[PDB]
């Protein structure tokens, strides 16, 4: 049996969580589910958005499900977000976004793509400082973060059909940092022959998403960059709602959609589950249900194209009635 | 009159910088051209891609039209990019990059905006060290940087029939580099009572341009940033090959395609000249001929529509049978 | 009155601040102690080094006296030390660090320099950063901290019979932090024509404090280069046990001993309280009392080549006999 | 026979030098003198101040005795430090600076120690940046140097009577930095168990210097740290005139003396050659022949004490005299 974490977290995670849950057991896998808290919400009630018991039952788990963290407007005394934070503690050093054409109203086709990008260093170690008038912030490049996010990338890619990566990266402006990382990737590239590596300069590969998306493959990037390119491809392909997400290290993963808390439509009931259920698919796969995995995002899609729709997407069903549409799909496969 | 220097620069340079000198004079407003040169071209035959004279002669102009930059693959020894280098010698702090719907192939309609990307600073400040196998690249926000860019992009926004300014920042992962150039820009702001002040995270707003990018008018940000917005927006309106810029400063401002040299094509006499012409509107708008700027680019349009198309486009005219095109066109208007 | 402000901390604190306020008091000046609690014991009874309370009662008061923090080497979470804690809360950018012959075995003769202390900056910023296994800290220093210790180190240098200033520095190596320096120093300089200043390359001036003190009056420098060219200093005048302190901003000043807490020897009755007493005569000096303070240096001369020494200095007396032998030496001048 | 490179350099480098040359071969040693040259003179007269010729026969040699650079008042165009240089090519990682009692006026008697530099990193790694009027240094510890020199130190520790170690260190205001360099030199002791490890904060290591240098036999520490305690020591016994060094890595070694070119005195024929000489002694016995070194040193000694002094000494003799004497004190030995 597999041990999944379910992380509810705030507003319509609390409805996209369960749905997926519900998805997740009509697969017919062994699964056992444990509960944990994190968030906004929780850091209301124990002035802390990830508590130390969150942490343990994330261990304790083969894979870990997180539904919304509220984005706060005010900054607030004590209160680091728990992504970020659940990202350094596990080590979560790879966000793999994948962006992938669906049947739903101003998608283009043809787009199947997965960005990698580096979840550990960049512009996100955030050793800034201010002098005077003056603010410095560390950019922070490392041979072994690099080969780490290098390897994974072409691991992913290999397991694709098309067998391509393409490294973005701006080395032409920062050959020092940004270089090393183009370097050590297309090092770390010599142990999988399988395995076409071109590289792109950051800018033009932005350029080259928006114009022919259908010409990536797998992209890997650091990131900051990666941050812009993932959302940049999900305009592609539903935007937000429907983009799922990992948070991967050696050890454990964290899977979630990229959606925030949406606070209005929360207590609703009319919260669209595909972000999370597609999340909860890449899980699956993560922990070697490569079926299941893809008969659960087969099932999304055939209620995506045909069956009934929530009001983010064109219709009026709940996320109830499109959940049990997923689950009905699903069990026929 | 207004005196012009006109770089041609390299390979295509040598070709859309000639045509847009006559879309110039086919305006009859009282232009003098000088000629200066900046390059790969130049280094081979000076050891440097900008003579200490090319830099005279920018500065005893009212402006500067620029052809295209060749970039080599491994660096040379010696040479530095032209346009980087006069960003920082004369201090055009601020990048200038319209994107606007055109009536070609593989154009969005509907897109009309402004990318206005800080020019100086950021993560261009070049400061990169290497210690072992760690690399740390200085990204600089200064609070003067920041003044100097807002002001700019409250001046184009408030130009500007819809007159709205959004802010593309990363402040919440960098609250005291992205958080300064925020409140910089909001601050400054209060000088233009016009000007509709919102702002959106970076990553949003590369998604929200590909989603709905009508609903930006101008955006302000900061140097890595705005490098890859721009070229996202350029994307959804032809990609670079159609592509104006400016770069602009306090005292002078020089204008240029962002296509490149384009050495496969060079010589051939079939470059589009479409970028080089809306360069030189732009900078007839620079300096304040705003009425012959929009007749420059209708006559542009006019042609893209209903006249002949270089083989980028799908046609096989001449850049000397556009050129004519786009001069008989404005001489209509 | 003058409203003193008295902070004992830890260990000698206790000992060497009572017998300090006896020897203000025996001068006949109108003075109102106020007490208050800072630096290792004080957190241990209140998770805090300095109280809020504290900093109060010192804003409340024309000047403090404080007399000795531990700084545990343990490395505890919540304890920052308080004398920095104080420097930066209180904006005491200038460290003025007498060294004077005086009559003990192993003074120097002829030693009489000040050795002023940029006290907010370089190092001491304490920004740092570890990356695998390379650590990274920040050294600043600015113009505007440059010119706040050079006008108070030609100030002082003003005051004094031999006008001279040795501007101490490693510009050499560091040409754009040091260089900064040393410039900005040279530029206030200009204000203080009588002044006869020179500079140094500061390992030449710890040579020649050793070899030639007598060639110094007054030496200005940055944060760390001060800490060291002072202790050099006080080694030379008999060491810690002697040496005087004060951390002077535009609005209050912190007087304290130069030496620690000193665990060793606390409640043993013998601590020699010679250097809180001259950082109480410098405390005066600050306050306009210039007589009483070299009256309070006078007696304590006068006690140090005669009276009862206490054992650091050879003798057999406890720190109240030395104390009681000083008040007397004072009523008599 | 032992292949030695000898560089004169600049100044009185070209007196004491062959004062140096002299000394050796009078040690009946096989010797081969390799002459090259380098420092200011050198550059103005060839374009560079270390020629390549110059670093091919350093390293077709044994070892490197250097006699003096002129550093000039200025930013010259072209012109960096020499030793500066050959410390980062030749990779010289410790900087040797030993501070013995010698029978003349103004040493200090029972002087013998060593302060062993780190000689590559912490502030030396000059990556400064200047942004408006802000100015940033790095200084950088990495635990690879710290091990490198650790060993180093305690090697020499091992290699002397008292087999005793002080660690001189910042860590209290740096514990990133600092405490980096501590912590590694402190697990690299475990391998010579022999050797009795102290640490001291280099301020207060600074004033026991000068009130019991008795308690030192080997100080380690960092660059600029090591810098202000080596000319802190050398004015214990004698000053720069008497002062030699080494720069030592895993391949070579360049040795010379402490003092500069001293341009009032060069050409008079009357400067000390001890320093050279004493430097001289180094070498011989980094090359193993820790006898002869020995025998110099005692040559010297006995001349300082008996035989004829120079000018600086306040004698009356030449440097060839002196060195005549240095000669004959050592054929007697
Ligand atoms: O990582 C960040 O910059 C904030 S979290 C947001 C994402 O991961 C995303 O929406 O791509
Ligand atoms: O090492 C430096 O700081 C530049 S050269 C000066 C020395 O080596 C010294 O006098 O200790
Ligand atoms: O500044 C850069 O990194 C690129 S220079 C050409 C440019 O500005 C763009 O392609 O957006």
């Amino acid at each position: 049996a597999y041990r999944i974490c379910l992380i509810e977290g705030d507003g319509i995670g609390h409805e996209v969580i369960p749905a997926a849950r519900r998805v997740l057991e009509a697969t017919g896998l062994p699964l056992e589910f444990v509960e944990a808290e994190a968030g906004w919400e929780t850091f209301e009630r124990r002035g802390t958005s990830v508590p130390e018991e969150t942490v343990e039952k994330i261990l304790s788990c083969h894979a870990t499900l997180f539904g919304a963290a509220t984005s706060p407007t005010r900054k607030v005394p004590g209160f680091f977000g728990a992504i970020r934070y659940l990202r350094r503690r596990l080590d979560l050093y790879a966000n793999v976004r994948p962006a992938k054409s669906r049947p739903v109203p101003g998608s283009r086709p043809g787009v199947d793509l997965v960005i990698v990008r580096e979840n550990t260093e960049g512009l996100y170690v955030e050793q800034e400082r201010r002098y005077l008038d003056v603010a410095i912030a560390d950019a922070v490049i490392s041979k072994k973060a690099s080969e780490r996010i290098g390897r994974a990338a072409l691991r992913i890619a290999e397991g694709r059909p098309r067998k391509t990566l393409h490294i973005a990266h701006k080395a032409n402006v920062l050959p020092l940092t940004q270089g090393l990382f183009l370097d050590t990737v297309k090092e770390v590239a010599k142990d999988f022959p399988l395995v076409n590596v071109q590289d792109i300069i950051v800018d033009n590969c932005a350029m080259q998403l928006v114009m022919r998306p259908e010409r990536f493959d797998v992209i890997v990037t650091t990131n900051l960059l990666g941050d812009i390119l993932s959302d940049l491809a999900a305009g592609l392909v539903g935007g937000l709602g429907l983009a799922p997400s990992g948070n991967i290290g050696d050890t454990t993963a964290v899977f979630e959609p990229v959606h925030g808390s949406a606070p209005d439509i929360a207590g609703k009931g009319i919260a669209n589950p595909t972000a999370a259920i597609l999340s909860a698919a890449m899980m699956l796969d993560y922990l070697g249900e490569k079926e299941a995995a893809k008969r659960v995002e087969k099932a999304v899609d055939l209620v995506l194209e045909r069956g009934p729709r929530t009001p983010d997407l064109g219709g009026d069903a709940t996320t109830e009635a499109f959940t049990e549409a997923v689950v009905e799909a699903l069990k026929s496969l």
